[PDB]
């Protein structure tokens, strides 16, 4: 809705650009660990065909298992190659998507990993990291933890990086439409990180949103209901960007779209998007699909579940 | 709003893939000024200081002056470069946005300078060409054209190139975006292109959005008035994408957004693009404005002008 008494100039100097935001942390492992008070810390990797990697991510956790975090889980997402196998022999636990929710078919996507670690873990924070990093640095999870444990009313964590320029679809997809839609989360450098960390009384009480509107629904969702102060970002240290092909970006610009309309109360038609490419006197179509359904929150299977949810 | 009866396959396979869109245009300048029958083309190019390039841009559309060309007109908007004269030494006349309306004192951006060239030409067809062009082809008047002289109800036409992927603006905000609220709209190629054409009664009756929505504005506003077959697209040829740094096309992405939420009824914060890049512990914020007001359709204006609306 239309917010006159908002300008970007003001956004540029929001208190919570101070506050909220650290470009420096300084916390340490021990102090972070002092801080638990009796919380407990799952980290869940997402891993869909990621043999390549998953190990060197497990690795750069591991040595934490057993001091500040009591549980490290790859959500493995169907994979075919040697992902499982390679996380185990990194040292991670690997539960499969069947057996993180047997009750209920598998869905594609990552949004629907996601929602499945939640009945797989029984930490009070839990810590997303992608699978797929190719470089990742061992302070991620106490980074992403620090503002839950030493910052007052915090619950959502998003860990961005310094560019040594950024992502295409966070750079003209997410913080635009967020400007026109939720123009305080504009605050947020990288709305669409897969690196980020959540107390579980929310994560459990929101609806997942499928595919790749995961991140996005849960950065709006949260501040819908919460208010921004209860988010903070963290800086994770250089990463540069990756190319990815701009057709699979456009994909998931689309769903990114339905889900941040679906949570802004803007009718998305529903429909897929189709890109086309030079033929001869025609084109070459390539379509994609798009959902509009979410994932209940976590809340509403309780009771119903085999394995109880914690 | 939500359409459940379309799907990204239906709309791979439109009827107006075929009938409405021409990939080998081989209509003939001979053929093109018999079919006028009495209806007037003006070409207008807006020009913002592009003095290395207006000169060449007209030079391919000059000789058609006289013939299939009834007004060849570059619409200054603003230039402190040579740009004026080295139109004028290239075969163009030159107006400036005051003289093309000096009731009005002018805007930026580029809606405002079509807006203004309506007032300033004379034409039943008006054709737009950029000025920045490096390459352009002396067939782009005649192609555009096309439809609206040897089709039936056409009323605007988009040009689109070939690349030898595309613009990541097109690609990952305009078209997406287009699905979700416009699918059928997401035939067209290149709907952010600024190569076009439209007849002056459509023209004269749809406001113009500001700055860089005025085509997206236009698509819609066409489309929401006289359905899908009034638009047509034919292939300009082959034109390598050029590099445009990220941080202007998210200024424009915030800005497409806006005059695409206008017309579908999507409520705008109105709040403009901030843009962060990392400095210290703190960021280097960059603000850019949005409109959401447009230039009402110049009808309005008819009868209050000292030059005759034609
Ligand atoms: O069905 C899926 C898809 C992905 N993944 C894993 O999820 C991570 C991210 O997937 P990827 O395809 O690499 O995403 P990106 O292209 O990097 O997308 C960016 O933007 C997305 C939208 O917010 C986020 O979900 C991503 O984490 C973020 O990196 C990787 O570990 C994948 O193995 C799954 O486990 N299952
Ligand atoms: O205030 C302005 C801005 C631009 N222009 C002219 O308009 C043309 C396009 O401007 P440019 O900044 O080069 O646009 P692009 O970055 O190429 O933007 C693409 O996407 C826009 C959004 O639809 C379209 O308006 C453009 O024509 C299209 O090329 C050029 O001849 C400019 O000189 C003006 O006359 N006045
Ligand atoms: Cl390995
Ligand atoms: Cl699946
Ligand atoms: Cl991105
Ligand atoms: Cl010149
Ligand atoms: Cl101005
Ligand atoms: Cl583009
Ligand atoms: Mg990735
Ligand atoms: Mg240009």
């Amino acid at each position: 809705t239309l917010v006159p008494d908002l300008t970007a100039t003001d956004l540029a100097r929001h208190r919570w650009l101070t506050d909220n935001s650290w470009t420096r942390p300084t916390w340490t492992v021990a102090e972070l660990e002092a801080a638990k008070a009796g919380r407990t810390i799952s980290v869940v990797l997402p891993a869909l065909n990621e043999e390549e990697t998953v190990g060197g991510v497990v690795e750069t956790i591991r040595p934490l298992l057993g001091g500040l975090v009591d549980e490290l889980i790859v959500l493995d997402s169907g994979s075919t190659d040697d992902t499982e196998i390679r996380a185990m022999a990194a040292g991670a636990r690997v539960i499969s998507r069947e057996v993180a929710l047997p009750e209920v078919a598998p869905q594609p996507g990552k949004g629907e990993v996601l929602w499945r670690s939640l009945a797989a873990t029984t930490g009070d924070i839990i810590v997303f990291i992608d699978s797929d990093l190719i470089d990742p640095d061992p302070m991620f999870v106490p980074k992403l933890v620090g503002p839950l444990l030493l910052s007052e009313g915090v619950h959502l964590v998003k860990g961005f990086y310094r560019r040594p320029g950024g992502g295409r679809v966070t750079e003209l997809v997410a913080r635009p439409l967020l400007a026109a839609l939720r123009p305080e989360l504009t605050c947020v450098l990288q709305p669409l990180g897969g690196e980020y960390a959540g107390t579980r009384e929310l994560l459990m009480s929101v609806p997942f949103a499928p595919g790749y509107g995961v991140e996005i629904g849960l950065l709006v969702d949260t501040y819908d209901r919460l208010g921004l102060d209860a988010i903070a970002q963290v800086n994770l240290g250089v990463r540069a960007h990756r190319n990815r092909p701009l057709t699979d970006l456009a994909a998931m610009s689309r769903q990114v779209i339905a889900t941040l309309f679906s949570r802004c109360g803007v009718p998305d038609s529903g429909v897929g998007l189709t890109q086309f490419f030079a033929d001869g006197d025609g084109f070459s179509p390539r379509t994609s699909e798009v959902s509009l359904v979410d994932r209940p929150p976590m809340n509403t299977l309780r009771g119903k579940l085999a394995a109880a949810l914690e």
